[PDB]
């Protein structure tokens, strides 16, 4: 297309790219043309000058190298990347190039798996993590793609790396910060992929910034806005999980709605995100995210008739025609209705009535079937036969058994009567096929306060908050926040009985932070009510002062006076590890 | 649609209780889908109004009423709710004296019991919603309350986890000396995919109120009916199951009047001895389960009444046609749902019926396989698996493991008397109190209106 200038090379001082020697023309240039000249354009002489002295030629460079915007640049720095991790570990110090250097990382991860981990073990995750302490709005937004680029890209063997680092916990302040709602995106996304390897569900879940997640895309717009990222969405809202299908959801629901102002039609027919959509919607027990998919869908096309009745075992003819409709078994939708296939003749069914009958006769398309059958069992609503509640038996063993409750209570088998049955009779009648799921169930049947809270200004406070909470969960305290919750609690109880029960209590004094609860001799305003109530114990609160000018105690109310009596300990934005270890003492 | 927005929230939110009376009274028009949807996407404003609001200031009228609009929605709406204090508010002005909010507070209840799945049927109950129902059904006045209390009890009444604890209230028998009096021309978005369910059950206090909805929905569809929704949900084919192996007039009426408005009344309610029907009986039988089809074959073998209670799987297979195993299995299920119905008195000397249907009322179905093979009650303790199976017929495992085990092993703390036309809404609650309290009540009319028999 357009053409750009082949602009002229000094090596005298570097001082020639002091606007990066072509701004606004291929690089920062925002025409119709949205082709980088970077191809061909850059060369190695820019890993030399990050190896370099003189700090300020360092920085223009990393600049520079921040838009490794092709594939093969990004081939050719891996090649030879290690003057990145040399700058990253030599560069820690809080010099403001961190906003490149992270940012190139960001750039990196995206590439094959091999050099995720060769960044992660050599002092490459310690950068975007140390760097995820610092406030700056394009720093964060930087460090949380990177993050999240190394969960998506990179396999397990490093995600596990990530998480024993606590990933998730470095990774919550990025998602509860109220500024920059595409910084809570790009963590929250980080933090849903994480939580999508089951080996790792746990630990995400102790770390605090998972549910986090779903309080985040339930308020947020599709119009708020990596190198094929929906073949590595997919496996977002193929999930088991809540926190993650609302992620992959939105994610899915943003990039069809900016698909060329049009979408494609095409591309989400090949990584078949239409169909896991539409099961999305289906079983789906949840409003955001059965919005978020309708929405998407209709935007690709034909939304999905109905979230189908949770009550299977009373269906008819029509409901499991419907069904069949929303799994891909349109096809047999005759099959099913020439055999008058009830509700019960779908959860009492077996593969050699399908496999005579109803046409089915490639055990393929049978392996299929049982696996949508199964996910439709495990979601039915077995009250009108299940007597004495044999699910909730089941699903406490593993979520996967719950699928068994008809078979067990189409043969009178309850809860009592359990404790007398056998291999035999469950493989033959229940149709418990798998041998291992007999013998777990068999086995079964026979035998049978937060350390501290913070309290804060809910609009500029929340940003130490967020550090004070995650700096002291890797210290070893059990912390909880407010927003974890909600944004709108703004009634008495169910948070108050944890602040009494809080073995501390540190409250963070940003600048400004009495303006709304002053003159509120009301006690409306409830974290001025949590102010009040930090007094009911004396149980060693501890002010964390920021910038925040000490009052006068006239001013101030008496339900809020005594509290500026403790003392307010300096918080700074930098040498947090000597700030915390001092706090810590002050704990208890 | 388009009209009214956000505006009412804040209203509502906002202090001066005069404006959120107002407010509220306007909200109660929460009268299309997305309406629903928008609110239940913000719909906290609600529940704070709930608990705040709990003061008898008069306009529980009109938050009961929204709630009422409000579960009619998907179930995450009624678990929120009800966890969030929501179910509090309903059970807590359903002791308060109004003709119009204790029409909200009832047909309240009847959504979140009959919307919301057993997660909040299961917390209603644990909180006693049949107990408070109780009085709304046992109110004098407001003949259209009393139905909406007895629909909340019988949907309620029909997931077995809980038969018992409605059972226990005491609110579930009302039912019957209720809509045995009152008349289809008495008077939920798509009630009857959730109606059905209730004339499927294996109960009369909740067959007689799905019958009689259903035939006030039959009876003012569009004034003529549609007679296609009902071939659809399919209750025509359960409300003639309904009338024909049905012991009972009031429900055996009130789906009788109801498929006559739709079409063709079943031929009649069988006779309760099958081991002694015919080829024509039989027939006649076929004909009201569906298999009108097989007919010709059931009459091509002169299928007698016991070539019937004594069939299996390969005589239908080869000669009577059934080649599908489905349409065995159907046919099986119907077989089972008339062998529990007979009359197994002509064979049954012993009486073995009561022996096995006070084991699983499901075994009933056996008694004639145990009776063409000579066992009774004494000859019983000698038999073993490998003749209940060959011979009696007893397929699954698990119910010869049963029959084998069993067969081996072998007044109210306060009375309320009451005037019975304005000290029964005094009473219903007194009962309703004292029974939440730990006192075991009788009342009049759990029984009748007309005893003056001493």
């Amino acid at each position: 297309g357009a053409r750009a200038v082949g602009a002229g090379l000094a090596e005298v001082f570097q001082l020639v790219e002091e606007a990066w020697l072509l701004p606004a023309v291929g690089r920062e240039v925002a025409q119709g043309l949205c082709d980088a000249i970077r191809l061909d354009g850059g060369l190695d002489l820019l890993l030399r000058l990050l190896q370099a002295p003189e700090l300020e030629t360092r920085v223009q460079a990393a600049r520079l190298l921040e838009q490794i915007l092709v594939a093969e640049n990004r081939d050719r720095v891996a090649r030879i990347g290690l003057g990145v991790i040399l700058n990253l570990a030599k560069e820690r110090e809080p010099v403001e190039l961190a906003r490149s250097v992270a940012g190139i990382l960001e750039h990196m991860f995206k590439h094959s798996e091999e050099t995720c981990q060769r960044l992660v073990a050599a002092g490459g995750l310690d950068a975007v993590l140390y760097w995820c302490r610092r406030t700056d709005p394009a720093l964060l937004r930087h460090c949380a793609l990177a993050l999240g680029n190394c969960a998506l890209h990179g396999g397990q063997a490093v995600q596990r790396r990530m998480v024993e680092k606590r990933a998730a916990e470095w990774l919550f302040p990025l998602a509860f910060s109220k500024e920059d709602e595409l910084l809570r995106l790009h963590a929250c996304l980080a933090v849903a992929v994480l939580a999508t390897n089951k080996e790792v569900e746990r630990e995400v879940e102790r770390s605090g910034t998972l549910a986090l997640v779903e309080p985040l895309v339930a308020s947020l717009d599709p119009g708020r806005f990596g190198p094929d990222d929906l073949q590595r969405l997919v496996p977002l809202l193929d999930s088991n999980r809540l926190e993650a299908q609302c992620i992959g959801a939105f994610y899915l629901c943003a990039e069809a709605a900016i698909k060329s102002l049009q979408g494609k039609t095409k591309v989400f027919s090949d990584i078949g995100a239409i169909q896991s959509l539409k099961r999305l919607v289906s079983y789906s027990t949840n409003g955001t995210k059965s919005a978020l998919a309708k929405r998407a869908l209709r935007l690709l096309g034909e939304e999905v008739p109905r979230p189908i009745l949770p009550s299977v075992p009373s269906w008819k003819e029509a409901e499991v025609q419907t069904w069949l409709q929303q799994i891909g078994f349109s096809k047999y939708c005759e099959s099913f209705r020439e055999q008058q296939v009830d509700g019960d003749l779908l959860l009492r069914l077996t593969e050699e009535e399908l496999q005579t009958d109803l046409g089915m006769k490639s055990g393929i398309t049978r392996k299929r079937f049982f696996r949508e059958l199964t996910e439709l069992k495990t979601f039915a609503n077995y009250s009108t036969c299940d007597r004495s509640n044999l699910a909730d038996w089941l699903g406490s063993l593993d979520p996967r058994f719950r699928q068994y409750t008809y078979g067990l209570v189409s043969c009178g088998l309850d809860r009592s009567l359990l404790h007398r049955v056998s291999e035999q009779q469950l493989l033959e009648d229940c149709g418990i096929h798998l041998g291992v799921h007999r013998a777990r169930i068999l086995t079964a049947a026979r035998e049978m306060t937060p350390d501290v809270f913070i309290s804060y200004r809910r609009n500029s406070g929340s940003q130490l908050a967020s550090l004070l909470k995650v700096h002291l969960q890797l210290h070893g305290f059990s912390v909880f926040i407010d927003v974890e919750k909600l944004e709108a609690g703004k009634f008495e109880d169910k948070l108050i009985q944890s602040v009494m029960g809080a073995r501390n209590f540190v409250l963070v004094l940003s600048p400004g932070a009495l303006d709304k609860c002053m003159q509120d001799h009301d006690c409306k305003d409830w974290v001025h009510k949590e102010i009040v109530t930090a007094l009911s114990c004396g149980k060693n609160i501890v002010p964390i002062i920021d910038g925040f000018e000490w009052p006068e105690p006239q001013v101030l109310p008496e339900d809020m006076q005594a509290v500026l009596t403790f003392n307010g300990i300096k918080w700074s934005h930098e040498y947090q590890e000597a700030t915390i270890e001092k706090i810590i003492r002050f704990l208890q």
